DNA sequence: GGGAAGGATTC
DNA sequence: CACGGAATCCTTCCC
């Protein structure tokens, strides 16, 4: 029933919390708008010049379109939901919902036909759904449960990556090659009993069902002939089920042509409501705009644009790069008074020595974050060479960034509901 | 072009 | 009665 809408955005009212979000979307508005114009004055001259351009480079990557790894993605339904309820019953029907009161982590299938999703805050939850059972969180139960997983697959993608606890990418293409000649052997598994083939397809159904036994819970994946494709096709039969993609391009086009972009990652709230108002919704509108778009936006995001268009992803699973930052934030009830303040920063920067000196770490950039209570975010940071990594030295930094806060502006309380410390840039690459 | 601020996105 | 926390990458400026 959709009139849940109502419900939500009633109780959400006009809290100095929403009014934070129309002083968003109003920001918002003001870029699109900023490029409508800059559209309104591109001469025709120009997108032939740019459809020139980029029909050329796309010519290009058509080319070196790579259809020979065949990825994977792996996202168990529900989990943290699942885990906290099928993993300790009397929750096996009713609705519950991962999270504090304040935040929802994950939620119960039977608790979204009611419109609590993830992400939602916890109070809105049960006005929506007084059965609303919000078991508190257990990151640590998961984690054995992660690593649980995480087992199953070492066995057909080793050198795999995994992107949480919730999802993960593999490569199966080495094992696809020798899985070719592995008749009978360890390709029927225990429950009884039953076999699994050598289609990639199939080598999907085995590996839901190893994690089904080793853990109860489900799972849902996709098969593509790359990241980007995988990642979507696993959340199209997403209650227990997969979904794959041949690698020839006709079927990738296919499953590109209707596909509305917001549902693929890297495109979101913003971008998808940016790219509306310029009569973009599917991948196929996104292609035929490709000109556009290269005069209307980054070097990046059009390049970007455009892979996702044309229904390219990355097809090697690489080991990320080291580190690129760590933080530690946290929301609470005002604290304007400034000694008081400081305090929390301090011990922040403490929790963050520990956090950081617990990877030997020492990064060279200290950066602090404060958001009033009208969430009104705020960024200043200091940066130098001392390549510090201690609580006291990191203090040092910030003690001052937040000290130069209070002076500069509010003569009076500079009413805080949120500070968080991040330390970054470090390495020698 | 190297950045600092502040967004945007995803789990 | 109260809209998280982290990490990473992107966007709008500057000196
Ligand atoms: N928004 C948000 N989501 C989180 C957080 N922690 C875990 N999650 C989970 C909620 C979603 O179930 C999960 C993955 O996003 P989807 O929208 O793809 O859900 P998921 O893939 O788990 O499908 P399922 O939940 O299995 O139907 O990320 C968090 O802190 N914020
Ligand atoms: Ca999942
Ligand atoms: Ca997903």
């Amino acid at each position: 029933k959709e009139k849940i809408n109502k419900i939500i955005m009633e109780a959400t009212k006009g809290s100095r919390f929403y009014g934070n979000e129309l002083k968003k979307e109003k920001q918002v508005n003001q870029r699109i708008e900023n490029m409508m114009q800059q559209k309104a004055q591109i001469t025709s001259q120009q997108l032939r010049k740019a459809q020139l351009q980029v029909d050329r480079f796309a010519m290009e990557l058509e080319q070196s379109r790579n259809l020979s790894n065949t990825i994977v993605h792996i996202d168990m339904d529900a989990f943290y939901a699942a885990v906290e309820m099928r993993d300790n019953p009397e929750l096996k029907d009713k609705p519950i919902a991962v999270g504090s009161m304040s935040m929802l982590s994950t939620s119960n299938y039977h608790a979204r036909r009611f419109g609590v999703r993830a992400a939602m805050p916890g109070f809105i939850a049960k006005r929506l759904c007084p059965q609303l059972i919000i078991v508190p969180p257990n990151f640590d139960k998961y984690r054995a449960v992660s690593k649980e997983v995480k087992e199953i697959l070492a066995d057909y993608d080793p050198n795999f990556m995994a992107m949480s606890l919730d999802e993960a990418y593999l490569n199966i293409t080495k094992h696809l090659e020798e899985r070719q000649n592995w008749p009978e052997d360890k390709r029927r598994y225990f429950i009884n009993s039953v076999v699994f083939g050598t289609s990639a397809q199939e080598v999907v159904k085995e590996i839901r069902f190893r994690i089904e036994q080793k853990t109860t819970l489900t799972a849902s994946a996709g098969i593509a002939p790359n990241t980007m494709l995988a990642k979507v096709c696993s959340d199209k039969n997403k209650p227990n089920g997969q979904y794959q993609i041949l690698p020839n391009r006709q079927a990738v086009m296919d499953f590109i042509k209707d596909l509305p972009i917001r549902k693929v990652s890297g495109i979101g709230k913003v971008t998808e409501k940016m790219l509306k108002a310029l009569g973009i919704i599917t991948c196929t509108e996104l292609y035929q705009q490709r000109a556009l778009l290269s005069l209307l936006f980054s070097e990046t995001s059009w390049h970007y644009f455009l892979h996702i268009s044309l229904g390219l992803g990355s097809t090697h699973l690489t080991r990320d790069g080291e580190r690129k930052s760590m933080s530690v934030e946290r929301t609470f009830s005002e604290i304007n008074k400034a000694e008081e303040q400081y305090s929390l920063c301090q011990e922040l920067c403490s929790e963050l020595a520990q956090d950081l000196q617990k990877e030997r770490l020492k990064g060279r950039t200290v950066t602090i974050k404060l958001k009033n209570v009208n969430f009104e975010v705020k960024t200043r940071a200091s940066t130098v060479s001392s390549v510090v990594s201690t609580a006291e030295e990191i203090f040092a930094i910030a003690k001052e960034l937040l000290k130069t806060e209070i002076d500069a502006d509010f003569p009076h309380p500079l009413r805080l509901r949120l500070m968080g410390v991040r330390i970054s840039s470090f390495p020698n690459e």
